[PDB]
């Protein structure tokens, strides 16, 4: 079944149709040009939600919609995605996050990620979870290292789903294993 998880503040849940509106708004915001070359139109936003909902439908877990009881129905997503692409560290499971700027600076992505990794190791019994981003995305790989995920620069890779001359091609790899997760 589609796993519903609970943080102290956050509800990690399956996506609803109403979430597409809120996600599209996030992805149209000029502040996303810090992370992406250009803002997303509704068709692009909807294309990613389709991938998320496909993953949930096929696997029973995925990047959970973030509900904040007392505040907002949807502030972004955080959760697990199967790595199936042809890279050195695949097959494995990655953790990813996209938060509305209004909810930055509150440890909410931190809380969401801890809840997802608790699920990853205690429930799914995964040997490891990975994360990857571009070198300039300090906010994203900052959260990875604050979670206790660790990077080997030797494991830097070209993203095989991006063309050769794509500026974001070069990615850095973070890992956390069941063992290191228990140490917190
Ligand atoms: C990567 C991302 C999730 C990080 O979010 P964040 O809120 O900065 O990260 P955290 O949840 O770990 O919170 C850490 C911050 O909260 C603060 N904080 C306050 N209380 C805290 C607490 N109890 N625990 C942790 N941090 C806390 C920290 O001091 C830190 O502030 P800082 O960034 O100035 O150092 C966010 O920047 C993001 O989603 N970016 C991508 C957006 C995007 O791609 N959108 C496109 C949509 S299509």
């Amino acid at each position: 079944a589609i796993s519903e998880l609970h943080g102290p503040r956050l509800l990690l849940r399956a996506w609803r149709d109403s979430d597409r509106e809120a996600f599209a708004e996030m992805c149209a915001d000029p502040q996303v040009m810090e992370f992406f070359p250009s803002v997303l139109d509704r068709a692009q936003s909807d294309a990613l939600v389709d991938r998320v909902q496909a993953h949930f439908a096929e696997r029973g877990y995925g990047p959970w919609a973030l509900e904040l009881p007392g505040e907002a129905a949807f502030i972004g997503f955080t959760g697990l995605f199967d790595v199936t692409m042809d890279v050195h560290f695949a097959p494995t499971v990655e953790i990813g996050w996209r938060l509305a700027p209004a909810y930055w600076g509150r440890g909410l992505a931190r809380e969401a990620a801890e809840t997802a990794l608790d699920f990853a190791f205690e429930r799914l019994r995964l040997p490891e979870v990975v994360a990857f981003t571009t070198p300039p995305n300090r906010r994203s790989w900052g959260l990875m290292e604050r979670l206790g995920m660790r990077r080997d620069p030797a494991e830097d890779f070209d993203h095989p789903l991006l063309a050769a001359d794509h500026p974001m091609r070069r990615h850095i790899l973070y890992r956390v294993d069941a063992a290191r997760w228990a140490e917190r």
